[PDB]
């Protein structure tokens, strides 16, 4: 990396800044074997995979990428439809990045926003994927269809971060550290920062400290309220299901299971899906790294 | 801060929960006016003088708002529940010898007002609610579209200190943005700049912001539960009522307001007025005219 103060949490992994038509994608790359792309979510960066990626690199060529606009990836300028931060566009961008590495058919695991990229990739371009894992999510459509008083109060940030700019940007800009740290803690099982490595927390904090990075996060959530929802609605209403073998993992105290039975939801969206809970909040790869690594290795190796 | 109420006096009214500030003017039958968020009693300045042609007009700051005192809240947000606020205002009115009065409210003050009417109908001769539906009805309509439109119902209701921390960064931005965004114009041009300054100065105080978040927490929890009991009981307000709303406001966004109010009140009339959510400032003549006609009657 180019930031002198931040830890290297993937000892021995290389790196890559991969050009695409929407901007560079930063990734750490390690291991050997079949290619496996790992995609983080909010308010994190690729480093969230640091306690799973080395175990996966014993079996796979692991590509640990910052999402478009996140971490050290470039931040394309957005537009009125939030286009570069839609899951459709991110998926296209990451497909281009993987081609740069010679990977036209690969395995994919995503967490949170990255899981949203991942299932959208599978809907739009299933030929790209051998197998898919989604961690800690339901489809975006399913979150919004669950909207009611209880869900609006229990899971407020979808609507808040989606408000027109500059509302969330101004609110987040006064004390960004307090907001990101409280979010990271709130969504864990225990409600504190103990599940995270402090060095990883520093990566998350430093990213969140940049106004441009916060803007991207809000654009991601705007897309999540608008285009992403629309795209998902088209698929569900058409009865399109992902044909790619799929794994759904979620924390037992996470967001996805708030008011759903996640495997039943996924079966509506995918024709060959398996899945299981793990005792954890919303940050499976950090909260439950050994169980998450095992479940992924077993799924992708089968 | 400017005086926007020619002919009105300034009163601190004692209650068991603290002082209520009011401007008081006119003579005749008593009429209480209750503001909402993120405003103070000043919001009535374009309509109150017309009302005071005919009525003794009491323009009060809600409990914890403006210059009223701030009772200490608790884990159930009790002093900022509409039921509690209504009780406190009933006490304040009793200090003036008013036990049967007319009432008009706007936004959170309208919520106080219909709750007052449900709990203590004998206190009211007539009731006007501006720019609202019942709390229960908003929550029953809280789908994706509505969650995006009225996000602040869930944001401000998050457990402390989340909203308070965010709002303290640039409170002037946020208050001004709320004021502007909820108007037809989408800017501050509908407001007297002197009024805007009252609202800005109130919102600049952290303790005042905390009250506003407690108000919204009650709105999410106890107020909802109180309303749900009345809906389950089939209780309707028997007090003659007027519902006015902005054609571009929040109340009409996901519902037909008079249809809704007819489910809650047995004697309701009403009308849209071309305006955003701030009827008394965006559309002062039409609002005053409707109120005078209604309350004279
Ligand atoms: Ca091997
Ligand atoms: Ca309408
Ligand atoms: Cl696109
Ligand atoms: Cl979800
Ligand atoms: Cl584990
Ligand atoms: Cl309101």
């Amino acid at each position: 990396g180019h930031m002198p103060d931040l830890a290297d949490l993937f000892p021995g992994f290389g790196s890559e800044w991969i050009n695409t038509s929407s901007g560079r994608i930063f990734a750490r790359v390690g291991g050997d074997g079949p290619p496996l792309l790992l995609l983080h979510g909010f308010p994190q960066t690729h480093v969230m995979w640091h306690r799973v990626a080395p175990k996966l690199a014993e079996r796979f060529k692991v590509i640990v990428a910052d999402l478009p606009g996140y971490g050290w990836s470039d931040m394309p300028e957005s537009d009125e439809q939030h286009t570069p931060y839609t899951k459709r566009a991110m998926a296209k961008q990451l497909i281009e990045a993987m081609e740069q590495l010679g990977h036209v058919h690969f395995a994919l695991a995503g967490h949170d926003r990255g899981a949203r990229v991942s299932y959208r990739l599978a809907l739009d371009s299933p030929g790209r994927l051998s197998k898919l894992a989604v961690l800690d999510i339901l489809p975006t459509y399913e979150y919004w269809q669950r909207m009611n008083r209880a869900y609006a109060l229990k899971i407020y940030h979808w609507s808040f971060l989606a408000q027109p700019a500059p509302l969330p940007e101004n609110l987040l800009g006064g004390d960004p550290d307090f907001y990101v740290k409280a979010k990271l803690a709130s969504w864990t099982r225990a409600g504190d920062l103990s599940a995270f490595d402090p060095r990883a927390v520093e990566h998350y904090r430093i990213a969140f400290a940049d106004p441009m990075r916060r803007h991207v996060m809000c654009e991601d959530y705007r897309a999540g309220a608008y285009a992403d929802f629309e795209h998902d609605k088209i698929d569900v209403e058409a009865g399109n299901k992902i044909p790619v073998p799929m794994l759904a993992l979620w924390g037992a105290s996470g967001i996805a299971q708030s008011a759903a039975t996640p495997l039943d939801v996924w079966r509506k969206w995918a024709s060959d899906v398996q899945g299981a809970p793990i005792e954890s909040g919303n940050f499976l790869p950090e909260e439950a790294p050994d169980q998450t690594a095992e479940a992924l290795v077993r799924f992708f190796s089968a």
